[PDB]
RNA sequence: GCGCACCGGGGA
RNA sequence: AACUGAAGAGUCCA
RNA sequence: GGACUCUUC
């Protein structure tokens, strides 16, 4: 209060602009210490301050002394004059911002003019009112961010002291317009020593004023030097000729050493294939191929499912003894031997429970009833006789006969014998193996057909439900060896007519022990597997043939391959059996690596670690198999003696290599994954020596020290100069190489086209709420005695590792590991001290005694486990909806949380903020082959360095070669290296090893602080470096955590090591880290260094320094050898396309070529840039992006886009998934997949639907597409084609009525037989009377009656858990996501959906389960299950089903159903009104070719198939510019058909228009009619269609498939809209023509301008607020008066538009009608 | 026969 | 009681 | 405008 005026006083008198006019109302603000007096002269001194700019824009004289009009007249008060001659210009300006309250504004102004126009035009001076109403405060006559400070502290006056109004709250409205990066002034700048320091570190020695010449001539002295001792071999050199003869043979003996054998030819390979594993031996074996049990069984399941859960050991023997009971009456009667294995039998819960102990357990039970009181023969009956009534009180439905249930007799003598099921845990030799393996060819598809079947059993084992396992199989050391399974689960399969059961014991999502069960032979393998991984096999058979089948036929065409292609295939299959049947991530990596082996093969020069790169670290026999099938076929592929035809097996083996996606990308196993991540993380910054454990948000002085010798550290690197010459693998940047970056870059050499950069702090993007929010993750940090937790404790840690090492023991190790000695008597010794819960050693276990103590006396587990976490995580949507309940201002921008919040830090140092210091936190990322470590930031570190990045995307915009935000850039640089390839030229396909890890915030520091942006005006620019340099110093100090699970295992481990209990003594250099620290007594907690600037953190900070290091060796390379380079960036990915005088070096001098890749090198690596080893030199190829560039050809991957649509895919519902599919195989196509293959895919999907049970209506997917399809269509276009083949006949009297009437409605004729009458109300009377009107023939009755079941009719799928028009809503929220209480309900809105999604079953297993349930909602509230639906349509009379080939279900259902009592018919829905509302949105989407008639090709070309016949195509469109529809056309359209609903919702939101329509908007038709029917009918939105258009990306599709598709075919305004207001405006009121007037105007641009060109493309589009003169368009502003432009009175200039006969509606539809008109007619001669 | 950071998972 | 920062595209929803 | 899914860095 007190102090905030003060402040406010001294910021308004230290910077406010030296105008006299504000002055005297300074010298009143400084005075009025009343706070309601300082108040008002505040808001005075705004009014000032913006009315004095506005008569500075609008050029006329500000009354300073309020002359009335009587004064200037003589020489009611006016803001302004131009009166000159007989033009007088009266100007007056408001602030206010409710666009209700200043219509109320504007007209009181209008009339306060008005009231004297006629008096003062009467005599002799004609008048010309002008308005200025602003929004906001905005007042540049102070600088930007006074103009927050002022707002807010004026604001909090009234808002706290003045509590006696609500009327001008433009002081809520924020008055910004920048970044908010300024806004650090508003904090207390305590910036000590410490950043003198570090930014005299950055300007030491780095002479960033050098000239061209001096840089050209220091540049071309460290080449001789670098080429004399690299010549003289003191520099290791690091590219390497590639031989393509030596560079095999070094892939034939990569893993000669591990033991693998020299060679083998294909016999002895298949025979090694086909036996290698239980799976394999398996799928290539010689297999040699109603009832009252499962009517009890289907019935018993709902029964536990829908009573009490807990299912006791007498409940579920009872079920056993009902299924034996039915069983036994099936065999008396039916004579039947199905649902048993041996002498197992399949219980109630897949329970393959055994007849032997199930009659012994039965034994001993009627036993205890002897002495507890009719007889043995009846009391069992009355025991299932009760269980039964209760059973049948959950209200049987399904047939379940009763009698079969009368004596227990049966049991006592019945005998069933058999061989026994089994599970072997240990590892079984391929001799008891009863089948005889490798019989199976594989030149067919029974083995893959198999693991489809066996695979769709492990998915299904994850659905099993836990229950009581009651009767244990083995005791003691037996249970992980053959064990004589008495109680397990089973899921049946059926390979050929042969009954198999996958037996199982755990259930649930874990890696177990799985046994294949027969019936004849008993046990037939047994393995381990993950089930999770085991998914993409399933019903793909067919799409995994055709894969390798289209892959054969690139290469069918090699005649010197023409004798080796049967090996070939069958090499390829193997290899994706292979990886199918065992999906592990060391063989992903392993195929993932053959990308750069052939890359490299193809190429000229690669590095000379490359096999050192591709080498993967194998582990099982399956890996190794692997890699010799790989072996083999390269080995064949990749001959000496085969030479041309090289792009296809290019093409080929890349193909092979991305076969790595068919594995899925999730965890094999999470701790592991998370151990190595973090070891990724740590090892750089012990290798360079800075590790700052257990940072504080106070930092110590020893840090700071730390901080700053490492820093000086980083800079010192040495090179070719020094007598050690440059060192590689040190991270560092030079002092030479930095001070000639900066020193060419301040010298506009790099940039050049001489060059204008433009301040980043002006042209930086402003970054609302929501671009933050999502439902990602956020660190949420907690907080004791009021400071932040940032230690682990050590008592807690130790006590916690302690419990788990207990648990861990009393699983495993108490029941094994010899009972008597050391480990057994150590882990008792240290288990007993736990309690509550269900040598050096001597001294440690002391210690490990006191710690235990000391923590169960505080305490006992659940509790002790949270209080030693530091870090919460929500959602970012959970944290600023949080965030936004703290702060007081109108628009939610990321200025206004951060610095203007209620909880925003108050002052600041260089390491960060008053609240604590920015802090991330560490995770894993799950993708294809590698670990990648995650940067977890909370909210405030989140913001700020969003604000960080905003700046330096700015910066990147203005300078060209960056592809990361500028897609006009990378397609540039695709069209480039695609000529590139095309002219063989040379192009170098770089990659960056350690991008994070190695730059830091430092560098990003030291190169900001010596680079010059502004040249012209030096203040700004250093003011804006210096608060880049704070915010960038911010990251130099960030804590980064070390998750929970690192710190626990390492405890453990630690523990483990002291007691002894480990094999070796080898210590990682991340154990010798963390155990160094537990010795003395201290967790490390967080840690912070000098490097890893973050894994995309500062990403486009990152970009940017890519970017210029980049050009300047580009640079240097140029003056140093001739030629050039072109190199296109993305922030750790490079193409450098080459000159042709490089190319031609390369063959002239190869030598010289060599020395310039290796200064190239070397330049970069003293730049602290590490060229990959996966980087080739080449002609053949490029490569940028994982985008794949040959010379004549294309190169499609097939198999990463075949293999993304196969895996379980998390979608909730069956239309959902149905969705999903058809988007990915739309990039498939577009991305050089076949179509045939594109309808596998379709087919495979719909068959797990139909797994599922679900009925496949017309509207999921149409696999039968053409190229046609997808090119050129979009998804209901395919929706059409499918109901166009359903039903032929009747469609095309349907498309023959929309031709007629689609015409009609575009030119506006037939709106009201259309809109009011029929679109609404009984659909197929509308479909009857719209074919009348237009005199095409009705669809006969019978077509009327097809229908289609829709399941969700009534209302959508009920999901299990496991735990206002809407075109208004559109426009509402788009116009409301920037305002605080918009922003906050559309938070709060997304945060309730996502918690609802998030309890979802989400996967196959989950919409099996979903759909299993009582998942369709009736009419009236009640829940059926899909079979009940399906029962009672088949009951009913006339419906009839009908079924395509492929399986899609289209109904009839007669026309007097719904009359009729039917509860079924409400489901239905008629389908050719579906047809005629789709086909309609379409066309209006699509086009109107979309209403032709469709026509299959005729090609009969006898042409060959050309299976490489590539052809890039782009969707063909007729509408581009003409149907451009955007929001401001629906929101005029909206206002005048429905004004009261428009203001009511849309009006207060809205902004940058202020409602200046003036009434000459084009009034547009079949927009209208459009908008009408949206507001009325929300079933069909067409609005959402006009809005939208097929884009114009290209398709790569063969020229073959091309042929065969089907054939249909039926048939500038937003700068005219601008033109037509002003032309029509000047009649009714003479404007003046300035810059705010003109953008006023709604239409308007955001030299054929004609007579306003000059002012809108610089004048406006720069920002300079001046009048429109005489001077230009070919200081006395011009009034636009009627018809022409005039400067004293006479037309100077003359605009006119081509006006039309709909445009002349608007002029005249606008209520002096005549005079307007005539002096109208006149103009239009001239 | 899984995981394969020595450490976990593999019958309530 | 675990999985970020961006780029492109598509689908759905109100 | 929000959500979701694929590919990329
Ligand atoms: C911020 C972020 N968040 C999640 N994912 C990210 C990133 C970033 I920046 C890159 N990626 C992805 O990581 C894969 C390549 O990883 P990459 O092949 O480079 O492994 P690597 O160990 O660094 O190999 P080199 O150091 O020898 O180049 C690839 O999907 C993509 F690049």
């Amino acid at each position: 209060m007190e102090e905030d005026i003060a402040y406010v006083k001294d910021l308004v008198s230290k910077y406010l602009v030296d105008n006299e006019r504000l002055s005297r109302q300074k010298l009143a603000f400084l005075v009025q210490t009343e706070p309601r007096m300082l108040l008002m002269e505040g808001l005075k001194l705004l009014s000032l301050c913006i009315e004095v700019d506005s008569c500075n824009a609008n050029g006329c004289e500000h009354n300073s002394e309020d002359k009335s009009v009587e004064k200037i007249l003589h020489e009611v008060v006016p803001d302004g004059y131009k009166l000159t001659g007989n033009v007088l210009i009266l100007l007056e300006c408001f602030v206010r911002s409710s666009p209700a309250n200043f219509e109320q504004k504007y007209i009181e102004d209008l009339k306060k003019l008005e009231q004297l126009r006629e008096d003062l035009k009467s005599v002799d001076i004609n008048l010309i009112p002008l308005i200025d109403g602003r929004t906001s405060f905005y007042n540049e006559q102070l600088p930007d961010w006074v103009n927050d400070k002022l707002r807010d502290t004026l604001f909090s006056l009234l808002r706290y002291a003045q509590e006696s109004s609500r009327l001008c709250e433009s002081l809520s409205m924020t008055s910004g317009r920048l970044s908010g990066i300024e806004s650090l002034n508003t904090l207390l700048d305590n910036r000590s020593d410490h950043y003198e320091e570090i930014i005299a570190l950055c300007h030491q020695g780095i002479n960033n004023k050098l000239t061209a010449h001096e840089v050209k001539l220091q540049i071309e002295e460290e080449y001789q030097v670098f080429r004399n001792r690299l010549r003289g071999g003191e520099i290791k050199c690091q590219f390497m000729r590639v031989n393509k003869d030596h560079l095999l043979s070094e892939f034939n003996k990569l893993y000669i050493d591990d033991g693998v054998v020299v060679e083998e030819n294909l016999e002895q390979l298949t025979h090694q294939f086909k036996r290698a594993s239980p799976i394999l031996r398996f799928l290539y074996s010689d297999i040699e191929g109603e009832h009252q049990m499962q009517c009890w069984r289907s019935f018993l399941n709902k029964v536990k499912s829908l009573r009490i859960l807990n299912t006791r050991r007498k409940l579920l023997l009872i079920f056993d003894t009902l299924i034996l009971l039915a069983s036994k009456y099936d065999h008396i009667k039916q004579g039947c031997l199905q649902g048993w294995l041996g002498s197992c039998f399949v219980s109630v819960n897949d329970r393959l429970v055994s007849l032997d102990s199930t009659k012994r357990d039965l034994k001993k039970w009627i036993e205890r009833r002897q002495q507890v009181e009719l007889s043995k023969n009846q009391i069992l009956s009355s025991i299932i006789q009760k269980t039964i009534k209760r059973a049948t009180a959950a209200m049987f439905g399904v047939d379940m006969s009763v009698i079969g249930l009368d004596c227990y007799d049966s049991i006592m003598n019945f005998d069933v014998t058999g061989v026994t099921p089994t599970i072997s845990y240990q590892k079984s030799q391929e001799e008891t193996f009863p089948y005889a393996m490798g019989v199976v060819e594989l030149s067919e598809t029974t083995d893959l057909g198999r693991l489809s079947s066996l695979s769709l059993a492990l998915i299904n084992s994850m659905k099993t439900s836990s229950t009581v396992k009651l009767r244990q199989n083995e005791f003691g050391a037996a249970r992980y060896q053959v064990v004589r399974c008495k109680e397990a689960y089973c899921q049946e399969f059926l390979l050929d007519g042969v009954k198999f059961q996958l037996v199982y014991q755990k259930t649930g999502e874990c890696s177990k022990c799985y046994a294949i069960n027969n019936d004849k032979v008993g046990e037939v393998c047994s393995f381990y597997a993950d089930p999770k991984r085991y998914f993409p096999a399933i019903f793909s058979a067919e799409v995994l043939q055709a894969t390798v089948d289209t892959m054969i036929t690139w290469i069918k065409d090699c005649n010197e391959l023409e004798k080796e292609l049967t090996h070939i295939k069958l090499l390829t299959k193997m290899i994706l059996v292979l990886i199918l049947a065992h999906p592990s991530k060391r063989s992903q990596k392993l195929l993932q690596n053959l990308r750069y082996f052939i890359m490299a093969y193809v190429s000229d020069y690669h590095h000379v670690d490359l096999m050192d790169k591709i080498k993967e670290k194998l582990i099982t026999e399956t890996e190794f198999l692997l890699y010799k099938l790989i072996r083999a076929l390269i080995s064949l592929i990749l001959c000496n003696e085969v030479k041309s035809m090289m792009t296809n097996r290019f093409k080929f083996i890349l193909n092979v290599s991305y076969m790595c996606h068919f594995i899925t990308k999730e965890t094999p196993d999470r701790l592991t994954d998370q151990i190595k991540c973090f070891e990724k993380f740590l090892e750089p910054k012990i290798e360079f020596g800075h590790v700052s454990v257990n940072p504080a948000d106070i930092a110590t002085e020893e840090e700071l020290m730390d901080m700053a010798y490492h820093a000086k550290k980083f800079l010192s690197k040495e090179g070719c100069t020094a007598p050690r010459g440059p060192e590689y693998k040190k991270p560092g940047v030079s002092k030479k190489f930095l001070s000639l970056l900066t020193s060419s870059f301040n010298n506009g050499s790099l940039f050049k086209e001489k060059k204008e950069l433009r301040d980043p702090i002006i042209t930086s993007g402003c970054a609302t709420a929501l671009d933050l929010a999502s439902n990602k993750s956020v660190v949420v940090n907690k907080y004791t005695d009021g400071s932040r937790v940032l230690n682990y404790d050590f008592n807690k840690l130790t006590a916690l590792a302690v419990t788990q090492l207990t648990e861990v023991f009393s699983r495993k190790g108490k029941h094994l590991l010899n009972r008597q000695d050391y480990e057994y008597k150590v882990q008792q010794a240290m288990s007993n001290l736990v309690l509550g819960s269900q040598g050096s050693a001597s001294l440690y276990f002391d210690q490990l005694r006191e710690t235990v103590q000391k923590i169960v006396d505080q305490y006992d587990t659940g509790k002790l486990s949270d209080d030693v976490r530091i870090s919460e995580r929500e959602s970012n949507s959970e944290a600023l909806s949080k965030a936004l309940s703290l702060t007081n201002c109108t628009t939610a921008m990321l200025k206004n949380l951060c610095f203007y919040s209620q909880e925003s830090p108050q002052s600041y140092n260089s390491v960060g903020p008053d609240t604590g210091r920015l802090k991330f936190s560490l995770s894993y990322k799950e993708q294809v082959g590698g670990n990648r470590e995650l940067y977890i930031g909370d909210l405030r570190t989140k913001m700020f360095t969003r604000l960080i990045e905003d700046y330096f995307e700015a910066l990147s915009l203005q300078l060209s070669g960056s592809c990361l935000n500028n897609e006009k850039e990378f397609e540039n640089a695709i069209l480039s290296m695609k000529l590139n390839v095309s002219l063989a030229h040379v192009s170098y396909s770089m990659d960056h090893s350690k991008w994070g890890p190695m730059m830091c915030p430092f560098l990003f520091l030291a190169v900001l602080q010596n680079l010059i942006f502004l040249s012209k005006d030096l203040q700004a620019d250093i003011k804006g470096r210096d608060y880049l340099s704070t915010l960038l110093t911010w990251h130099m100090h960030k804590m980064v955590e070390i998750p929970f699970n690192v710190v626990s295992a390492m405890m453990k481990s630690f523990i483990k090591a002291q007691l002894g209990l480990r094999k070796s003594t080898s210590q990682s250099i991340t154990e010798d880290f963390f155990y160094s620290n537990f010795q003395v007594g201290v967790v490390p907690s967080h840690v912070s260094s000098i490097l890893d600037m973050g894994q995309g953190i500062l990403h486009n900070t990152s970009d940017f320094y890519a970017l210029i290091s980049e050009r300047f060796i580009n640079y240097a390379i140029s003056s140093v050898c001739g030629g050039s380079i072109d190199a296109y960036t993305s922030s750790d990915d490079q193409i450098s396309l080459f000159n042709q005088d490089l190319t031609d070096l390369m063959q002239r001098d190869p030598e010289e070529f060599k020395t310039l890749l290796e200064f190239h090198y070397y330049m970069s690596n003293q730049l602290n840039k590490f060229i990959s080893p996966k980087s080739v030199v080449g002609r053949f190829v490029a490569e940028f992006k994982s985008r794949f560039y040959v010379w004549g050809d294309e190169v499609p991957l097939l198999t990463k886009f075949v293999a993304a649509a196969l895996h379980n895919i998390k979608c909730k519902e069956p239309h959902q998934l149905a969705e999903t599919i058809d988007t990915i195989i739309d990039q498939s196509v577009a991305n050089g997949v076949p179509v045939h293959l594109c309808n596998l895919i379709q087919l495979r999907t719909l068959s797990l639907l139909q797994y599922a049970r679900y009925p496949i209506d017309p509207f999921l997917l149409n696999c039968e597409t053409d190229v046609k399809d997808w090119v050129d269509g979009n998804r209901s276009y395919r929706i059409m084609r499918q109901i166009e083949s359903l039903i032929p006949e009747a469609c095309g009297k349907i498309r023959s009525m929309l031709r007629k009437l689609f015409n009609k409605l575009k030119t506006g004729q037939l709106h009201e037989e259309f809109t009011t009458n029929y679109l609404s109300g009984e659909h197929v009377s509308s479909l009857k009377n719209l074919c009348i009107i237009l005199d095409v023939d009705p669809p006969s009755e019978s077509d009327l009656e097809f229908s289609w079941l829709n399941l969700a009719a009534y209302h959508p799928l009920r999901m299990v858990l496991r735990q206002i028009p809407t075109i208004v809503k559109t426009i509402q929220n788009k116009l409301s996501s920037t305002f605080t209480r918009g922003a906050q309900k559309l938070l709060s809105e997304a945060i309730n959906k996502s918690a609802f999604q998030s309890s979802i079953a989400s996967g196959f297993v989950g919409l099996c389960r979903t759909l299993g349930s009582k998942c369709v909602r009736g009419p009236n509230k009640e829940n059926l299950y899909i079979k009940s639906i399906q029962s009672l349509i088949s009951n009913t009379q006339g419906i009839e089903l009908l079924t395509n080939n492929h399986g899609i279900q289209y109904w009839r259902v007669p026309l007097n159903l719904k009359e009729e009592k039917i509860s079924v018919a409400g489901y239905f829905r008629p389908l050719l009104w579906d047809y005629m509302c789709i086909s309609l949105s379409t066309a209006i989407e699509l086009g109107a070719w979309v209403l032709g008639e469709p026509k299959a090709a005729k090609p009969l070309e006898f042409f060959k198939h050309n299976p490489c016949d590539y052809f890039p195509l782009k969707p063909t469109a007729s509408k581009l510019l003409e149907d451009r529809v955007g929001v401001n056309h629906i929101i005029h359209s909206l206002r005048r058909l429905y004004p009261s609903m428009f203001e009511k919702h849309i009006l207060p939101f809205m902004s940058d228009l202020a409602s200046t329509k003036m009434k000459w908007s084009p009034r547009i038709k079949f927009l209208d009619l459009c908008v009408a029917l949206d507001v009325n009918c929300e079933a069909l939105s067409l609005v959402s269609h006009i809005v939208k258009w097929k884009r114009e990306e290209h398709y790569i599709v063969l020229s073959s498939e091309l042929r065969l598709s089907h054939s249909r075919s039926h048939e500038s305004d937003a700068v005219d809209n601008f033109m037509r207001q002003i032309y029509f405006e000047s009649y009714v009121r003479s404007f003046v023509a300035t810059t705010r007037t003109l953008g006023s105007f709604t239409w308007f641009p955001h030299q054929r301008l004609g007579p306003f060109s000059s002012f809108v493309e610089k004048v406006i589009y720069k920002g300079i607020e001046r009048p429109m003169f005489k001077y230009d368009l070919m200081a006395i502003p011009l009034v636009v008066h009627r018809g022409g432009l005039w400067e004293c009175n006479k037309r100077l200039a003359s605009f006119s538009p081509v006006l039309q006969d709909q445009d002349l509606e608007l002029f005249v539809r606008e209520v002096l009608l005549i005079g307007a008109l005539s002096a109208m007619m006149l103009d239009r001669l001239k």
